[PDB]
């Protein structure tokens, strides 16, 4: 039967695997919690069988899983996404992991009052790391070729947290511009975006001192 | 010709893949950076054909690869333990990231002045995911089965690094202690040990408000 996928209701950890298994034209159904619901969960998570309870979880009854990067991975895995050869597969996997600087960069700072002071360190370093990306797209649609990989919703994913911390930052990556236009205007992540499905906000757990809420950028 | 790894010479986030490489019984070469030398990164940092700078990286000739989780899977990968079937490699992948929350948790939390009262949080969290590592090794010999994979040296290094932040953590995990012994008895892992390429020292970057210096825990 259809696939559980299992998260708060909010961007955080899954939202490039929902974009994903949009993508891909796949069923699958979610158990979200809302904030007034942990409790929910802390019940449920132990008589789940998850051998590492966490969220997200994906159940799949040839599977069940709960770590974000072993989820999308198996997705992908399922469907011919993940590699093709060691040195493929390790290409996707250092795209992979090159983004998560980035994400994993937002909420490591996200959640401390020390945020705004935070802030302005790791905006230094964000043009760097993008510049890489830009540099890579010079000469490809996606950012494996003509093909979308998983990582390419990693990067969208990436791409909009960072746009509600400075949105002037890429002025000056017109590559990663277009790169986001261009995953909007495929016409499943288009229908998905307009989607009653679509959760916008948070874009981090509701308590978190940027992206929480249920609001306004910064 | 060896394969070359460049990191910084502390324990960060490359030891897992030494200690793989170590009992894969692999030839490779390493640039070691010591810590007056960052300026020696620096320059070479876009001089070497990573497509994505950073440290580590890992160089083939196949393959020029920066982030750490791509080094460690693809050397896995190149020996066939990284998976088998969709099922398997997820399975590895959520073993993966279940002890990255341990370590990368660790990492949040090194460099802040806050350390001490955030190092009492963390603690509360620990002996949950420990518990569950502890719960899958209560059948089997690794991680993994009778075979060590490659998160097998990452929750070896992880495990290392929780008891200089509180060396009564495993009291209560016999499991997993065995498996530290485990570990340290594969004779090409005692040899590394005793070796004088085992860098014992920093866990973490040399500044770092635990694990750093070139020195004595917490
Ligand atoms: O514990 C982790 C694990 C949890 C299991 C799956 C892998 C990641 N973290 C979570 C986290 O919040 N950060 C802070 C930001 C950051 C930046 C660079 C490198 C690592 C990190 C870590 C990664």
């Amino acid at each position: 039967m259809s696939p559980i996928l299992g998260y708060w209701k909010i961007k955080g950890l899954v939202q490039p695997t929902r974009l994903l298994l949009e993508y891909l034209e796949e069923k699958y159904e979610e158990h979200l919690y809302e904030r007034d619901e942990g409790d929910k969960w802390r019940n449920k998570k132990f008589e789940l069988g998850l051998e590492f309870p966490n969220l997200p979880y994906y159940i799949d009854g040839d599977v069940k899983l709960t770590q974000s990067m072993a989820i999308i991975r198996y997705i992908a895995d399922k469907h011919n996404m993940l590699g093709g050869c060691p040195k493929e597969r390790a290409e996707i996997s250092m795209l992979e992991g090159a983004v998560l600087d980035i994400r994993y960069g937002v909420s490591r700072i996200a959640y401390s009052k020390d945020f705004e002071t935070l802030k302005v360190d790791f905006l230094s370093k964000l043009p760097e790391m993008l510049k890489m990306f830009e540099d890579r797209l010079c000469h490809k649609t996606y950012l494996n070729g003509d093909h979308v990989t998983h990582p390419d919703f990693m990067l969208y994913d990436a791409l909009d947290v960072v746009l509600y911390m400075d949105p002037m930052c890429l002025d000056a990556f017109p590559k990663l511009v277009c790169f986001k236009k261009r995953i909007e205007a495929i016409p499943q992540i288009d229908k998905y975006l307009k989607s009653s499905k679509y959760i916008a906000w948070p874009l981090q757990g509701w308590q978190a001192t940027f992206g929480g809420g249920d609001h306004p950028p910064k």
